DNA sequence: TGTGAGCGGATAAC
DNA sequence: GTTATCCGCTCACA
């Protein structure tokens, strides 16, 4: 088993002190002493042992995360900014993932992350209110911060804009003057596939319009094609969709042309998230932009504004956007 | 600061031995004695501090994974795979993100994977011959496998068989009966692009066909579609494409799609990977098939076989097959 | 099951 | 520049 700081303790004819104080820069040092010490490691490959560095009591800033599959798009976009921040912060970060669907599921996540005592923890999970209070509670002593629950939970969080993305959305089909809208919603056993639904619910309402079909997706490009095929099937045909994210608007396009229809000119479709492929796709898709970088880059600096017991206490919302393409004319 | 197993002593009645009996799944207990003790423990909230559990000597098979960015379809789909098979093992998965381009980077990565003291490392990230050789000289003592390297490097590996997958795309052109083929492969910074480059350079040439052209791209549709543009705007135009992977083989239908081509009829097109969105894409593309499951399964089966000294040195080919959609035509 | 000593280190006074 | 000694536990022994 690796070298312990008591291997380089004698071959170096020091203690395990004198080798502790070299390591941690020192006060004092023997001068020539240290220039023995230190090549002493280097010959021996020193690795300190960070597992005994903590429980010795080395406050280290440690960020635990939760999070659905990594499998998904937005998941692992957002994994890597947390990372990427993380590093630049000097900070670590130690991720826990959630496959089994379920509040337990969700709070076996959140002990093993409290077991590698983290600093703080940082949920991307679908959670319901008070799921999401009884995780939050869970949190023996440590600030959580949540990122897939309604504004309206009672807890830290930030999540984008639904209210301007949905609004955003009809305000530019109805601007261009659709009034036979469908709805292709995301997996309602998602927060935010929901609070997308609500969201054009809402504004279609204000505008004095509503859905002439509403279906239900699972995220993947396919279930947005079997949906948008079944629906164009049954008769019911729009003039342009609302769908809960850029994937099941490509299925939903492809069953559109594979149906002898243009999208654009004669179903116009709209997408959300903005993902890479999105700006390539056959044509070119109209959608919400959600800055995934920013989302998690803002996610570990309010994580430890809230170790540092900095009042920024509550939920916040990020900002979105309407990218126009080609697939609303 | 957390319920010690100290705290469960006097809420129990007990000393920290009897608790600790009865967590371990003990040989004699008190028989109603345990019945109290867990009593205790679960009124109080007990969560087995790892790190401590660690550092006494618990050996646990943690897996250390060093990935290129998660932001990267295959890296993500493969950490999923692994995680998701380790904890199937009661296998615990530290993962350290590399994003910066470089050895060092990847040592770096090596070095804090190590320093948590893994039983055992998993390395996507590619490597060079020697590079590879380095890092895996630096697991001081512990088992490190391989999954973006050459089959020729000398180390552990599992990598799926670009020999197959450039063969079946070949072939399948040719079957077609092209002769005026492009290439478009990934960034040459890539093990993985160049092996593929190659297969297809080793396959074309054993049917005496000469690319008519070949292009570099990023793995993003972006670079897909802007190569395959500029391909097209110098008049070279052939009658199919065989890209590094789908993503870019979406990029490179959107440009032949816009310049008043016919994917398939026109220009047939051949990606790589079967990402879940290639089956949708306008028209669906036919592509290469790499289970990235199976890799991540097999990743962690053989790590662990590894760490138990069990013979099964080298590297290892994970088949590959082609999946015929609407492209090639 | 009650007891006692080492893991790899870090402070905080000695 | 030591030096005593606890961090939070796991066993090996008794
Ligand atoms: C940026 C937002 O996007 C959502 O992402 C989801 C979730 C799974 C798969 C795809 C998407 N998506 O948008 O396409 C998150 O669930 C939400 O919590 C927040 O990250
Ligand atoms: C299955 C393999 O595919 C490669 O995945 C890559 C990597 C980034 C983006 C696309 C692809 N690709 O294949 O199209 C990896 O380099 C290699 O490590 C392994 O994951």
């Amino acid at each position: 088993k690796p070298v312990t700081l008591y291997d380089v303790a004698e071959y170096a004819g020091v203690s395990y002190q004198t080798v502790s104080r070299v390591v941690n820069q020192a006060s004092h040092v023997s001068a020539k002493t240290r220039e023995k010490v230190e090549a002493a490691m280097a010959e021996l490959n020193y690795i300190p042992n960070r597992v005994a560095q903590q429980l010795a009591g080395k406050q280290s800033l440690l960020i635990g995360v939760a999070t659905s599959s990594l499998a998904l798009h937005a998941p692992s976009q957002i994994v890597a900014a947390i990372k990427s921040r993380a590093d630049q912060l000097g900070a670590s970060v130690v991720v826990s993932m959630v496959e089994r669907s379920g509040v337990e599921a969700c709070k076996t996540a959140v002990h093993n992350l409290l077991a590698q005592r983290v600093s703080g923890l940082i949920i991307n999970y679908p959670l319901d209110d008070q799921d999401a209070i009884a995780v939050e509670a869970a949190c023996t002593n440590v600030p959580a911060l949540f990122l897939d629950v309604s504004d309206q939970t009672p807890i830290n969080s930030i999540i984008f804009s639904h209210e301007d993305g949905t609004r955003l959305g009809v305000e530019h089909l109805v601007a261009l003057g659709h009034q036979q809208i469908a709805l292709l919603a995301g997996p309602l056993s998602s927060v935010s596939a929901r609070l997308r639904l609500a969201g054009w619910h809402k504004y279609l309402t204000r505008n004095q319009i509503q859905p002439i079909a509403e279906r239900e997706g699972d995220w993947s490009a396919m279930s947005g094609f079997q949906q948008t095929m079944q629906m164009l099937n049954e008769g019911i045909v729009p003039t342009a969709m609302l769908v809960a994210n850029d994937q099941m608007a490509l299925g939903a396009m492809r069953a559109i042309t594979e149906s002898g229809l243009r999208v654009g000119a004669d179903i116009s479709v709209v997408g959300y998230d903005d993902t890479e492929d999105s700006s390539c796709y056959i044509p070119p898709l109209t959608t919400i932009k959600q800055d995934f970088r920013l989302l998690g880059q803002t996610s570990v600096d309010r994580l430890l504004q809230l170790s540092q017991g900095q009042a920024v206490k509550g939920n916040q919302l990020l900002p979105v956007s309407l990218v126009k393409r080609k697939t609303t004319l």
